[PDB]
């Protein structure tokens, strides 16, 4: 997964 700011 992602998490964060893209």
């Amino acid at each position: 997964s992602y998490s964060g700011y893209s």
